[PDB]
C-alpha cells in the first residue's frame, strides 16, 4: 500500500536541547520518550532533500491521476512555512511541487494536460479565497455535489507556466500577509490536474496544506484552542484505531470536511511534522499526533471519468 506515510523535520537553532535524532527515531535527551518514523530530516537537511524523497512521488502520482494531499504540521515557528512555502533561496515544497509538475507533464507528450489552481486561507472556521480581490473576499461555503466536498465560489485558475502558477502564489501571499493571524490559519494550495490522450479523462486534486500551529491543538481554558486541529486529532485517533463511517466527525470543522478524501479515502497522504529540539511539551503533542497519524489506512486508485 503505502498510501500514508509520515516523517519530521528537526529544525536546525535559530534554552536546553530536549530532543535528538538517531537515523529514524526521534528520543528525547536524558528522558524516556522516543518515536519511529519512516524518515526524520535533521536540523542540516534541505528543503530539497524533503521534497525529493517526500513530495516527488506524490506529484508523480498526481499526474498518473491519483489524489495526493501533503500537510505540515506542528508548533508555531518549527518550520511549516520553511517546509512548504521557504523563499527564493530555498524554495518550498509547494513552489518546488510547481516546477517539478510543469517540467515532468514534458515526459508525456502523448498526453493533453489541463492544470488550474486554487488557494485558500481557513481561520476561525471561515474560509477565504487568496486568489480574487480583497474586495471579493467572502465566507465561503462547503458543498457537495452529484457524487464530493467543493468549496463554493473557490476561484480555480488555468495556468500553462510555472511562472503564472507562481503568480497566483504571489497573488494569494500577500493576501494572507493582509496579528498572529498566519500562525493560527491553515492555508490549503490546490492543483487539479487533467489529462488525456492526443478519450477517457485522468482527474487528480493535489492539496498542499500549511496547518495552523499544533500548539492550539489541545479539558478547561487554562489556554487557546483551533477546533479545526481539534477535530484534525479526533478523526486521525478514530481512523488509526480502525473505525469507518459516521463514527468519524469530518464534519466538525472547515478542515477535516474539505480534506475528508485525504484522511481515510481516496488519496495519497503525506504528513510531515516539523519540530523545534528546544520544545519539550509542543514537540511532544506534535510527535504524538505524527505517530498517530502513521496508521491512518488510504485507499487511493486512479481517478478516470467518461
Ligand atoms: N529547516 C530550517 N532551516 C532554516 N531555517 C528554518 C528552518 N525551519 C524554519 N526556519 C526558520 O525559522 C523561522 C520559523 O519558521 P516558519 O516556517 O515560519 O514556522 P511556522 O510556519 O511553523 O510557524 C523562520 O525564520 C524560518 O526561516
Ligand atoms: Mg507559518
Amino acid at each position: 500500500e503505502g498510501a500514508v506515510a509520515v516523517c519530521v523535520r528537526v529544525r536546525p537553532l535559530n534554552a536546553q536541547v530536549y530532543w535528538k535524532t538517531d537515523n529514524n527515531v526521534i528520543y528525547q535527551v536524558d528522558g524516556s520518550k522516543s518515536f519511529n518514523f519512516d524518515r526524520v530530516f535533521h536540523g542540516n537537511e534541505t528543503t530539497k532533500n524533503v521534497y525529493e524523497e517526500i513530495a516527488a512521488p506524490i506529484i508523480d502520482s498526481a499526474i498518473q491521476g491519483y489524489n495526493g494531499t501533503i500537510f505540515a504540521y506542528g508548533q508555531t515557528a518549527s518550520g511549516k512555512t520553511y517546509t512548504m512555502m521557504g523563499s527564493e533561496d530555498h524554495l518550498g515544497v509547494i513552489p518546488r511541487a510547481i516546477h517539478d509538475i510543469f517540467q515532468k507533464i514534458k515526459k508525456f507528450p502523448d498526453r493533453e494536460f489541463l492544470l488550474r489552481v486554487s488557494y485558500m486561507e481557513i481561520y476561525n472556521e471561515t474560509i477565504t479565497d487568496l486568489l480574487c480581490g480583497t474586495q471579493k473576499m467572502k465566507p465561503l461555503i462547503i458543498r457537495e455535489d452529484v457524487n464530493n466536498v467543493y468549496v463554493a465560489d473557490l476561484t480555480e485558475e488555468v495556468v500553462y507556466t510555472s511562472e503564472m502558477a507562481l503568480k497566483w502564489i504571489t497573488k494569494g501571499e500577500k493576501s494572507r500577509h493582509y496579528n498572529q493571524r498566519s500562525s493560527r490559519s491553515h492555508t490549503i494550495f490546490r492543483m487539479i490536474l487533467e489529462s488525456r490522450e492526443k478519450g477517457s479523462v485522468k482527474v487528480s486534486h493535489l492539496n498542499l496544506v500549511d496547518l495552523a500551529g499544533s500548539e492550539r491543538a489541545a479539558l478547561k481554558e487554562g489556554c487557546n484552542i483551533n477546533r479545526s486541529l481539534f477535530i484534525l486529532g479526533q478523526v486521525i485517533k478514530k481512523l488509526s484505531d480502525g473505525q469507518v463511517g459516521g463514527f468519524i466527525n469530518y464534519r466538525d470543522s472547515k478542515l477535516t470536511r474539505i480534506l475528508q478524501n485525504s484522511l481515510g479515502g481516496n488519496p495519497k497522504t503525506r504528513i510531515i511534522c516539523t519540530i523545534t529540539p528546544v520544545s519539550f511539551d509542543e514537540t511532544l503533542t506534535a510527535l504524538q499526533f505524527a505517530s498517530t497519524a502513521k496508521y491512518m489506512k488510504n485507499t487511493p486508485y486512479v481517478n478516470e471519468v467518461s
